[PDB]
């Protein structure tokens, strides 16, 4: 039970340790920090991934859960593979106790939110050769606070039969509806090393959508032409603003409230791609803050968003080289050893009841005439999301609906 325990109760603590040369209620000054740090890791990855697509292109992962991962190798890592991991991951930007805790902080983090109607649900893994004997201690670790220990598999020999293995195994810890997270060719009998994490969300608007108002409706690539959307409707209080050139903010409360979807909608006039540009942790926090509550008018469409991709080369040219270096790599926490791949995939579906619901409630609304100057949050083109926690304003999931058609 990571979550009650505290970081002198099970003893961890990282075979090398990197030195760089106001708060919620409620909350852990700790867990604070940590999760300022994935935010600023969160905006810089989505950067320079977005800036690798093409903007018809549809984008969903999880900043939070890919952070979890790495920090699960910074433990054992040493050297410029840990310096580097630091740096990349904005984790050289905290207190020493956090960063040398780095992991215990993340169950923690985990812990607050994974407990926050709205259920979350991943599956975060390591697998290693079996020929490599795994250092104890970095298990009994992951074990307790990684939800599981490294698992062996024979790739050396039987690539495609544990490519099989590891396949399924996610599959079964999130009830089919993440599949084949290992794409084949990717493990092949040079692998020692990959690590896997996947996720969704199951949740309740705390406003639903009658699907008895849902209209076929244009929606404005970015290539310049149109297609049909289901675009659902609804009328209702929401924290909302229009902010900077005219983007404009609205928040979507799940069931709870502790846990929120954020749209950020810009004027037709501005690429969304520039949108993409502007945003930092602070700019996105300095919108969140200005939201005020307001009546007004949602259209907004349903729309599934996988993404299944290999974090590799996007870390690489991030910067995170060694990890990934067989003549480089420094993880002698865990026995060279290195990472030779990373696959995250996550996906994320929305519509009139929620997030990954399949009911349906009509809705009725007596008595009821708002202000004809109402105005109306329409998402007819591309649009950022962000799934966050209140009020840590921890990014959970973040992406893009840049085409929810077909
Ligand atoms: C050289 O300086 C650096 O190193 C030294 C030594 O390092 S080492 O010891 O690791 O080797 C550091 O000193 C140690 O760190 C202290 C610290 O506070 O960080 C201290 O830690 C221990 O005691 C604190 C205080 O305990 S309390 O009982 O008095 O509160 C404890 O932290 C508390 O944890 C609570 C918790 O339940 O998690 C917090 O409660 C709030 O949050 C929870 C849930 O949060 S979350 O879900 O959001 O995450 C919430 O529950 C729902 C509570 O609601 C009731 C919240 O409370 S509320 O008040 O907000 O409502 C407490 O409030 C924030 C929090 O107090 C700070 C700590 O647990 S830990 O944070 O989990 O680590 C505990 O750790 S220990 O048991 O493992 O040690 C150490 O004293 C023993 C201290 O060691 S010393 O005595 O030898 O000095 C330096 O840290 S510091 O500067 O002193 O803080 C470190 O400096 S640096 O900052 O790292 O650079
Ligand atoms: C296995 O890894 C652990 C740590 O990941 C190593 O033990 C650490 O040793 C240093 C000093 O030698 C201590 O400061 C740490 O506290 C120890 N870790 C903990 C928390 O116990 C251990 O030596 C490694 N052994 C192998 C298999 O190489
Ligand atoms: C790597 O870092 C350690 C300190 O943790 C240091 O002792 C060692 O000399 C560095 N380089 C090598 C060759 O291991």
């Amino acid at each position: 039970d990571i979550c009650t325990a505290k970081p002198r109760d099970i003893p961890m603590n990282p075979m090398c340790i990197y030195r760089s040369p106001k708060i919620p209620e409620a909350t852990n000054r700790r867990v604070w920090e940590l999760s300022k740090a994935n935010s600023r890791f969160a905006t810089t990855f989505y950067q320079h991934l977005a800036d690798s697509k093409n903007d018809n292109d549809n984008i969903f992962l999880s900043p939070l859960s890919i952070s979890t991962a790495f920090a699960m190798t910074k433990l054992g890592a040493c050297n410029d593979t840990l310096q580097q991991l630091m740096e990349v991951f904005k984790f050289d930007t905290i207190s020493e106790k956090t960063s040398d805790q780095i992991h215990f902080f993340f169950a923690k983090l985990n812990c607050r939110l994974y407990r926050k109607s709205s259920k979350l649900v991943s599956a975060n893994r390591l697998f290693g050769d079996k020929s490599l004997t795994f250092n104890e201690t970095y298990q009994d670790i992951s074990e307790l606070v990684y939800g599981a220990k490294l698992q062996p598999l024979d790739f050396k020999e039987n690539a495609e039969q544990s490519r099989a293995a590891i396949n399924k195994w996610v599959s079964n810890k999130t009830e089919g509806r993440i599949t084949d997270v290992i794409p084949s060719e990717a493990i092949n009998e040079l692998t020692v090393l990959v690590l896997v994490n996947t996720i969704y969300f199951k949740g309740l608007w705390k406003s639903k959508f009658s699907p008895e108002n849902t209209r076929k409706e244009l929606f404005y690539k970015a290539d310049g032409e149109s297609c049909s959307a289901s675009m659902m409707y609804q009328e209702g209080k929401f924290r909302y603003r229009r902010v900077a050139e005219g983007t404009q903010v609205l928040e979507l409360p799940f069931k709870g409230d502790d846990i929120t979807m954020v749209l950020i909608l810009p004027k037709p006039e501005k690429s969304l791609a520039k949108v993409e540009k502007e945003l930092t942790p602070e700019v996105l926090q300095e919108w969140l803050d200005e939201l005020e509550e307001m009546m007004l008018v949602v259209h907004m469409p349903r729309f599934r968003i996988e993404d299944g991709f290999s974090l590799k080369e996007q870390l690489q040219d991030m910067g995170l080289v060694d990890l990934f270096s067989p003549e480089k790599s420094k993880l002698p926490g865990i026995v060279d050893l290195y990472v030779s791949d990373a696959f995250h995939k996550a996906f994320l579906e929305v519509n009139e009841e929620g997030s990954e619901a399949a009911a349906s409630t009509a809705v009725v609304i007596a008595g009821r005439s708002l202000n004809p100057n109402r105005v109306t949050f329409k998402a007819n083109r591309p649009f950022l999301v962000f799934i966050r926690e209140v009020p840590l304003n921890t990014i959970i999931f973040m992406g893009r609906v840049a085409n929810p058609c077909v």
